[PDB]
């Protein structure tokens, strides 16, 4: 209690407030939960606390949205298929300053609030960084006083819960709404119809899309509290409902309603399923009618010219790019605007964000698919293309190949639509997510596009919110910082720079290292308690957490681990810094290699964690079911953060940033925002290793030959042989043959080309660790220069150079 | 307002109470509904009122159930697949005395409570009288202070909403939970597993039912407020949940969970679908584990002898008869009691109620069905049979045919299990639902059973609650009665007898006729408003409301109607009492004749309601979507109640009783409880017509010949010819050919044998109507002797002669 108390960044536990809090809790438990302390379960406790928290939101929520209604600002909609929201109770107490009062309140009712908090389900409505980006962004736009709205799908089931079984992943259904959701509010009043299939008739009005199937979109609003400023914004998620023999028709209502059933769990990967495209059409069509409906109920042919003055639609990826042809659909067919005015309007409303350079991430929908589901949209996409391509022709006369290259229509055996091309055509702005990425789009992927309309293209380096990702998750760190520099930094992270004044302050040095070791013990107790996993709290915590993928080179990490192990066994008496190597993250079901790689990790620990010579010198664990809430625990405890993807394949990354905020040192490549983080801190304060992008490209120019590295490196040859022969899986010697063959003959990610430098760099890291003070002073240097990686920074830029709106930090009443 | 005020049976609108009520409403609208009066919709108003009402229940609910816990009475469980609950808000205000306060409260917030009330969805969780019986019974057991629990299934969709289209029924999905349900409380804490399929292994423990599929049963408790006595009992309804490629497995969770999706809409009819048997297994298995679990957490080999001292399980029909072999399943396999002790226990816990003599109503499950779904239950049913049949043998030595007749095993092409036989074998008591019915079971259907174990067999004449079915629905009638005799009658309906003192009281005569005419104008405004149906308020309201069936002889009614019409056209100048003939009720989808008959009704009105000669003399309407809530409106407005089924086919009826309570005169046959209602009132005060049961039987002895009546009755011949030739459906002359052929060659219900007497009796009815005073004095006689048809009477009998518990009317604190 005393620590929780002590922490000033957590607010006042005022006498009347704690008296009221406790009162509202009893009352909720009696009326809402229909309970007494004899029969309440912990879960009732949770729900009793959650209702009391949420009651603090309502008045603000009601009034913020009344204010938008009254004032009619320009409105920002953030359209995404994913909001990686994680839990909400701590979060709302944070931004409402209620955390220490609620803490005192509950203690006094004989209840540990942390314990109640662990009852809450995450809203795991995303797959990895774009989804989580989306959630960080709602928070910053709230904190920036913007008239912003998140728009997505209320899935039944979010990302699958991961169970490791026998060292393999087992997917279970994430039934996060089993017990209901105190956070959401049903909005029946705003249910809309969405039309699927049917056909198009050209009449004297124009076109008319007839004989369609109808699914209803039912919205559920969720409050988005800003930091301590009396703003509460909404996320609105749509859920599919069937319109209003005999038994079999009712049972078959499930078919329409399966559109919001389940997040597709393919991160960084296009699988072209029709159910996925219905998901995408669903959210798009409902959001844009709701949008056009608000526009209609606000100011005032007057109207639609001004529509881009009144509306911004941000496309998170190409997942809601049907926004473009739908907007046009409405304007042209329904509103009867002329094609050219309607196109002017669209391009002024819409901007697109790219998250990936990987070609296997791009959405390219078979036209037959689109032609059946969405006959009218296809026609509009053809008209869009034609006229766009007439523009390329005019600018590059005779450049026929360029026509073929820029076309939204991919020729082939299967015709398909390039959803990225679509998006660049129909948006006034196209961004990447970090300085290098946005250069490569301009230099490569969208090079011809850039030449056309160079003013379209921008950079918006990612951030993370310093509420969830420092104040919530690392209240310790948060508190020793506020102690020196006060509390303003929490929504002005650039204030962190002030901590460079403390690099040679003995109490600061001491406190920082104290806080991390405090977090290491907590994490280590979590592992015992929840998973009976025993780890060394006096070791280097080396963490790689992120979805499992080949580009991400969990495999290069595993080679480092087996090197460490093999060196020990060679010189057993020789000293080494003790490590706990933690690898966590989910594989897409059906990503065979990624599932292979999880299995190899746990296989490495089966060996490594049982060698008596090794003892407590090295330990390998796979952290089960990595999610937002799990992030919030292991990130504040890590010493080293692994950011090891091949140069040029991680667009930005954001995990990098969370680990920076919270006092880990980074081993990485110059990739994504790792480059800007090295810039911030100075490269003298990072562990940058291996190829730059230019060295990958030179490798590709002449040919990656994995065997060249094999033949030259006896250490890498010892491990390959281990893997082949069955050292890591004796009961099935041939188990890792597809890992080996990929590494040997088909590695698109060049793992062996970065091997020798990664291991030498890891040498450097452990040398620094053997001097605590100097570790802690470089850490200081890292924390101190992470303020650029706040999402307030990122969002203020989107507002000023895309949405064409001014941010704010003036408190509402 | 002034009438609503005036009504003393509706309680006090105390100054502080109205101040608190209004306060809790605002507060609910703010916190629960997240609203202001600018944005609230009516539906929010509703939900704001409902939350405030329900808050008055909670403390009582908590404490009533604490009291059962503390005291550990013997417990009554009422197992039914159906609870025809209808709406709840008015009902709870009634039994809590809050109706006039809530009335004043809302008025003062500028809201009409009646209007809010019309927003509520019925819980249409039943098909007709057994389902509704079930709901009347929860109410009486509450009012009688019994430790009773309703146990059923929380369907997704209750009985289909009926739409009449072109004069046909159209079924729509009753999505009654769309907007959620303020009345229910989720009980995750008491989720149980139910096992389907699998197989049986006989080991050294005994039998063991292995490799099963698991569905979870999730309970939702609903409060059952007693009348003004501070008892709140629970109805617990179970909802199916799936246990805790990749996408297609999540989507396929619907398959397990489709067990609670939808009420099967077959009233008075066995269709032998496996999904239906899963429904039946579901509710049974979950309820009995919950039951055996309570028994285990209460008093104390000690235990299970006393289990029938501590448990009563009432079987509403044979729908939960799997209760028997399941109870045994548990006792034998799980608890390891010996077969003979376990059988003693079962028979002492279980009693069965029969609702039907019709053979097409009986559940007779193919064994292969049972053998697959429920291998172990089948084995136990075989063992049960064997030993039961060994008992028949011993009592009737050599009577081989009797063996075959009594067997739970039906031989044939398809083997099947007789669920009724099952039930008589495994229950200590078997009842019918009205004096005549229970004689016929003893004399016919269960004759051999009766000879075996004559002490098994009982009668429990049905009732209806005089809260829903007078105080709620006819507050007028309720108020003029209380004016004379005070308010005690409401839970002592036998007090009504006191009104015979008023048969020659001019003010009483006047007030009764006033109240009915008041209800006639209201109903008539409902029809205009909600359905734009214009009716004559100065006519005789002749109502037949009940599910559509051949036994029920909606068709004999239609013949009366076309007689009336044809007589007018014959003598147009001749005076007749003006009628509005209202026929309402649903057909089972797939019951072809019943759907034909709806169509004939509306076809009759197409003719009849457009003949200018007829004018406002006769009008025929089909009342759409008959349900509990609709009952509550048209019953208080009817003059004549039609109870015209063939003698011996309506087991009891309860609609008869509602119309009696509320001041309609009855035309009927001596069938079901019509006979006891004629007894109560004296036959001089009823319109009894046609065959007695003995005259049906004599008809069957020699042969029903429909053509005999045709040849003898020129009036019935004029109509048959109308129907054939296409008078009622000129655009399709042949439309009613299957009605005609059934009437001519296959009428199991002898419509023509009752024709001449029904029409003459209808002559009598209209003669009486032409003298208002004398109508009103016979009505007085009817209201005055309906107290026997209260369900308090019925339930006190079940308690004393079945459950072996004393009723009570002492108020809880
Ligand atoms: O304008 C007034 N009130 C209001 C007015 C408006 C809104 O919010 C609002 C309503 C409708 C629309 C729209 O047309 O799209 C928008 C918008 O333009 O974005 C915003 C209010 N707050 C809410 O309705 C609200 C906010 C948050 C959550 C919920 N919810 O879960 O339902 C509801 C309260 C007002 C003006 C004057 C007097 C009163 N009053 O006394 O009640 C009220
Ligand atoms: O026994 C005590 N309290 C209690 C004890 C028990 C019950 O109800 C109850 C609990 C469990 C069981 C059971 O084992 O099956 C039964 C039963 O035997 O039937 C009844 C109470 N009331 C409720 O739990 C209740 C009632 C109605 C609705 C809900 N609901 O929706 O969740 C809950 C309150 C008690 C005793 C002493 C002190 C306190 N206290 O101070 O809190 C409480």
């Amino acid at each position: 209690q005393e620590k929780r108390k002590q922490i000033s960044v957590r607010g006042l536990a005022g006498v009347e407030n704690v008296t009221e809090l406790k009162k509202n809790f009893n009352r909720h438990l009696h009326f809402t939960l229909v309970k007494d302390r004899n029969v309440a379960t912990p879960r009732d406790y949770y729900f009793a606390l959650a209702h009391t928290v949420r009651d603090h939101l309502v008045g603000r929520w009601i009034r913020t949205q009344q204010h938008y209604y009254e004032k009619d600002p320009k409105r920002i909609y953030y359209l995404s298929l994913e909001f990686y929201m994680g839990r909400t109770l701590q979060n709302t107490m944070v931004n409402l300053a209620l955390e220490n009062a609620c803490d005192e309140a509950t203690y006094q009712l004989g209840l540990d609030m942390e314990e109640l908090e662990e009852i809450e389900e995450d809203a795991g409505l995303g797959n990895g960084g774009l989804g989580r980006l989306a959630a960080c962004f709602l928070d910053s736009m709230a904190t920036l006083g913007l008239a912003a709205y998140g728009y997505g799908i209320r899935y039944e089931f979010g990302i699958f819960n991961q169970k490791i079984c026998g060292g393999w992943q087992m997917e279970e259904a994430d039934d996060w709404l089993r017990y209901g959701n105190p956070w959401e509010k049903a909005r029946p009043e705003f249910t809309l119809p969405v039309h699927f299939y049917g056909r198009v008739e050209h009449t004297s009005q124009g076109a008319k899309w007839v004989d369609t199937q109808v699914v209803l979109a039912m919205p559920y609003d969720t409050p988005v509290p800003g930091y301590r400023n009396n703003v509460v914004n909404t996320m609105r998620l749509w859920s599919a409902k069937a319109p209003n023999g005999y038994i079999q028709a009712v049972l078959d209502r499930n078919l329409a309603e399966n559109i919001s059933r389940v997040l597709y769990p393919n991160d960084n990967f296009f699988e072209g399923k029709e159910l996925r495209l219905k998901q995408e059409y669903f959210v798009v069509a409902a959001t844009l009618q709701d949008i056009i409906r608000r526009f209609k109920s606000s100011k005032f042919r007057t109207n639609f010219d001004a529509f881009p003055d009144k509306v911004a639609i941000q496309l998170n990826d190409t997942h809601p790019s049907l926004a473009i042809p739908e907007l046009m659909r409405v304007l042209v067919d329904l509103e009867r605007l002329d094609w050219d005015k309607a196109w002017e309007v669209t391009v002024k409303t819409c901007a697109y964000t790219n998250h990936t350079v990987i070609p296997e991430a791009l959405e390219r929908w078979p036209v037959h698919l689109l032609e059946t589901l969405l006959p009218r949209h296809l026609q509009i996409i053809y008209e869009i293309n034609q006229r766009f391509l007439n523009r390329v022709a005019a600018a590059f006369p005779g450049d026929v190949d360029r026509l073929r290259r820029m076309s939204l229509v991919e020729e082939g055996a299967v015709k398909r639509i390039n959803m990225a091309h679509l998006c660049i055509a129909g948006s006034h702005a196209v961004n990447g997510v970090a300085r290098i990425h946005s250069e490569i789009l301009k230099k490569t992927i969208f090079k011809d596009f850039y030449e056309l309309e160079p003013h379209k293209f921008q950079n918006k380096t990612n951030g993370i919110t310093p509420r969830r990702w420092l104040v919530l998750c690392n209240p310790g760190l948060a508190e020793i910082i506020a102690e020196r520099i006060g509390e303003e930094y929490i929504s002005d992270l650039d204030q962190l720079r002030k901590l460079l004044s403390y690099v040679d302050d003995e109490a600061f040095i001491r406190d920082v290292a104290k806080v991390k070791q405090e977090n290491k013990l907590k994490f280590a107790a979590y592992l015992e308690r929840e998973y009976k996993v025993h780890i060394n709290p006096n070791s280097l915590f080396d963490v790689q957490v992120k979805r499992i993928h080949e580009y991400k080179r969990q495999l290069l990490n595993c080679l480092h681990v087996i090197t460490l192990y093999n060196r020990i066994k060679k010189e057993p008496n020789k000293f080494v810094v003790p490590r706990t190597v933690m690898i966590g993250g989910k594989a897409a079901p059906g990503y065979h290699m990624a599932k292979m790689i999880i299995k190899l990790i746990t296989a490495i620990g089966d060996v490594v964690n049982h060698d008596p010579v090794v003892g407590d010198r090295l330990r390998v664990i796979f952290l089960e079911n990595y999610r937002v809430s799990l992030a919030e625990k292991v990130i504040p405890a890590a010493d080293l953060s692994e950011q090891i993807s091949t140069a040029g394949t991680e667009a930005s990354g954001t995990g990098n940033m969370k680990f920076m905020l919270n006092g880990a040192l980074t081993i990485g490549t110059m990739d994504g925002a790792n480059v800007e983080m090295a810039e911030e801190a100075g490269e003298e304060n990072f562990f940058i290793f291996g190829m730059r992008v230019e060295d990958v490209d030179r490798l590709d120019q002449r040919g990656y030959n994995a065997q060249e590295y094999y033949d030259r490196i006896p250490e890498l040859r010892q491990i390959i042989e281990q893997l082949s022969s069955g050292f890591f899986s004796p009961k099935q010697p041939d188990l890792f043959k597809d890992i080996v063959n990929m590494l040997m003959h088909h590695d698109r990610f060049k793992v062996f080309a970065d091997y020798e430098e990664y291991v030498k760099c890891q040498e450097r890291v452990s040398a620094l660790y053997k001097n605590p003070r100097e570790w802690t002073r470089m850490v200081i240097r890292n924390i101190a220069t992470s303020g650029k990686f706040s999402s307030d920074r990122t969002i203020a830029q989107y507002a000023r150079e895309i949405w064409g709106v001014e941010p704010s930090r003036q408190r509402l009443p």
